């Protein structure tokens, strides 16, 4: 019913890395369109949303619709069985009691049989490296629970205060021809300056290992959205309400 | 009385490295052959046996049969001081009240003096990657207490069964040209299907730092025998009786 | 009134981490001649002493006198937002309530303010490699609580007595022409034997990161000096009496 080839497991690995701290019990939702995921965090503060894009894999297969009731900690024990560039399959049968994990390098062949619970179901955009928008987060997190993130045509600065004082980082709007991946844009109908909790920013930061750039979208009406690119139209994305 | 000289110390470091965490009271049984070892476990269930031969040394020389009692907590505080290069030398008179190390480097010379203690003294052989043993115990061990053995003449599977689901990880008989390394080699008498301890294997698995090819030497009759050639026909050994 | 420039902030962030350990509360004393520090560690054993010259700053500016008050775990959090290779500037105003530290690459500018607080205010020389001193004082501190430090002309053997025996280590005087890196050098008036702390050396050795070498002064009459020079003739300098 459901069959779902990724030429390396790597994707699924990081993805479930990204989550599992926010995330414990979701459905992984499988259609003609590939495999989805909406969960609010533990705390039902942050909303996760997931997609794998059918053309991610090579093949993908969905018969059926199929919700795949899973603990990402239960997944992981999994996923850790897997190396990076091993082909990964997953496989499911209608209303599944489990799911089947596959992993082949070597002539080695892993097998894993999952059991499946029962799980009820801009004004401005920031493009930017993702290890730096960690490395700010991170840094930030050390001396407050808060961050303040203010966009303009001209650059985006992320401000703080604590017990020991208050920080500033400041990136310029910046095009970097010779590397195009450390470069900073801002698309933009209107400067903004919201707060957010760091330590959401800093979890959603984990699946930096995803994509080299990270894009965060700020509305002074809906959440933060923070997107990773999985390839293609495949996307990871974070959302979070400012604080008020 | 003892004198033994070890080129480098690499090894002696890597087998009390790869025991230590089983046995802390042990001898080190010294005669004409070289430096021998036999020791249960803690909780009295697997067997060390390690022989380091003559000919490993450059040179040896053991007039009198001699024990040395070591606590292996003792002895990695002393050994951690030895660089992996260091000529490294034994030396030790008749009923000894401590053994002498000598490490050599850059015209370095450190001279430890350890208090001894008194302490009272197949059917189917798998040839594999001792790093791929250890990743399989590892994963598994995450998912399982046991896993099953399953070798006949075409490969070796090890399967378990846990609260999140089971696992399976088959490696097919292949003798690899280009990286011999690399190869699995199934010499086999008679198909055998064997449960074991994972926490044990897993334990016996902290000597892949000695040899980057593993012996697992199954019996229906006798214990799993788990092999590290130390050069030539020295060797560190490990027995475990399946659960039965 | 206080405006220093590191071309690389490195050396502050390496200092810094060198000395947290010891000291919490401390003054950055600031004048003409450079940026100064004078502390008792917390169990008022050990003294440290570090100066940062003028010419290692380009420019350096200091109008008036100026004690920074200063927690070295608060100072901590905001160095960790500087990269080694970040362009690093201290502003303060007379008699200052904050620090100002800037810290800038990629059009990047990070700005920290940092809170003050009211803070109130040889027989033998030994050189040679930092990490080797520092490899001695760690594996001796597994064995004993302290070491004797014996040099001569002819080299330098460190000591020591525990539980489970003894151990000492003997670098004899070497000049290395290929690599003076390496060389061990004994300028030495009177051959002296002194026992020190082994907790507070090991402790002077996170300064390793600081100089490749490292000078050790003993005295039959005043502390033990265990020395690194920061470039020119700034200096970080640990003082330790001998155990009598």
């Amino acid at each position: 019913a459901l069959e779902a080839r990724l030429e390396q497991a790597s994707i699924l690995k990081k993805v479930v890395d990204a989550i599992k701290d926010l995330v414990q019990d979701c459905n992984f939702d499988c259609n003609d369109s590939g495999i989805a995921l909406q969960a609010m965090d533990n705390s039902h503060v942050a909303l996760v949303s997931m997609m794998l894009k059918a053309e991610g894999f090579s093949p993908y297969r969905c018969d059926r619709n199929i919700a795949l009731g899973v603990n990402l900690t239960s997944l992981t024990k999994v996923l850790r069985a897997a190396q990076n560039e091993d082909i990964l399959t997953l496989k499911a049968e209608d209303a599944p009691d489990v799911l089947n994990l596959v992993f082949e390098s070597t002539d080695r062949i892993s097998e894993y049989d999952l059991k499946l619970m029962d799980i009820d179901q801009y004004a401005a955009t920031i493009t930017m490296p993702s290890n730096e928008f960690k490395r700010i987060t991170t840094d930030l997190m050390a001396m407050s629970e808060s961050v303040t993130i203010e966009a303009n045509k001209d650059g985006v600065k992320f401000s703080c205060q604590g017990d020991i004082g208050n920080g500033s980082v400041t990136l310029r709007q910046h095009t970097n021809v010779e590397k195009p991946n450390e470069s900073i844009e801002i698309e933009l109908s209107e400067p903004v300056s919201l707060t957010f909790s760091l330590k959401y920013l800093v979890n959603f930061c984990k699946a930096s290992a995803l994509s080299n750039t990270v894009k965060i979208c700020l509305s002074n009406e809906v959440p933060l959205l923070v997107e990773y690119s999985l390839g293609g139209s495949s996307y990871l994305r974070f959302y979070l309400a400012p604080k008020i």
